[PDB]
């Protein structure tokens, strides 16, 4: 499912044809909506990661903003689920995306989510993810 | 605890109040001494990492220094115990602190520790820790 | 002697003697020829990583090149073997040396290898590696 986007990315770099980046971003945007529906938040994680990395190469912040918005909604759902691990892995991707975009308010969103996920993990009693959340927190406050 | 620090960090981004960073640094410096005293080297790892990130923001090298001296003593104890994984994770944090602080001697300390941890890991199982030690070595020598 | 290279590397830092870097590079190049062809792609990964690190310190691109060419042939062999976890760990080290060397061509190599490994992993049905490959792919296209 990711193969066509990975090939198109290599093909756009070597041939210098940004229309191939745009084609792959279209494929990845279709897939990301299909996984946003259905509730496949683990796949949304990786599609949004790949979507944002290609969008960054193309120089078009629009697709970076779509990845942010979809990752933020997947985080809110995964936090309502009380999954915490999915929230952690979702925030990890959003951190890489926010680092690319440079939007300060995405980091603010992640600080609140991590604090809430720490509270769910504290009352659940999962110690290892409690530390993993604090570590991810120290990375967000950097920038 | 961690929750009060994470709340104060968020509260001091929202409210324009760096005193809340200072209050968090004070709590974490208390907890870090309490953890070093108890020998709680796994918590020493996470407190120092959070302390240094909150100290990097606000920009006070003092709390970076406390973090270096405590991590170093936690590393020496973990190396006495022969716990190659723990000293690996402890040096990993000290490398991030020392990169923030910029003191050459903190790197030199890490060079000698990793060589010793390589000897213990060589005579033990030649596991992934063996490559993880030499991998961490190459990162300490670089910058 | 792995330990000898670690010792010489520390020894060249505080004595400021780059002849010890060149001596460790000699020991590591002898060791890589022993390890390669015989196989042991895991040890090829370790010493090539150490070799290129102290070569970067020495300022000599030549040894960065042999670390690259040995890593690339290890990746091709591990890719022939079908060991997709091994090519992942090999490409991870090849990204660090490619960052040091600064040659655009090694990044092109890594993009093609990762696309292949995804295909082998997709037909093998490993799932977790497929995601880990895509995640590493987003790191390679950055730089």
């Amino acid at each position: 499912g990711f193969e066509e986007a990975l090939e198109l990315t290599i093909r756009a770099k070597e041939e210098g044809d940004p229309r191939l980046l745009e084609r792959a971003l279209e494929i990845l945007e279709r897939r990301l909506k299909e996984a946003q529906e259905r509730g496949d938040l683990h796949l949304v994680l990786t599609i949004a990661l790949l979507l944002a990395a290609i969008a960054h190469r193309l120089g078009d912040p629009r697709y970076l903003e779509v990845a942010v918005r979809v990752l933020e909604e997947a985080i809110r759902e995964a936090l309502e689920r009380g999954d915490v691990q999915l929230v952690y892995n979702l925030v990890e991707v959003l951190l890489h995306v926010a680092r690319l975009l440079g939007d300060p308010r995405v980091f603010r969103f992640m600080l609140h989510i991590l604090l809430e996920a720490y509270r769910i993990a504290r009352e659940n009693g999962d110690e290892q993810i409690l530390i993993e959340i604090v570590h991810l927190f120290t990375e967000v406050i950097r920038g």
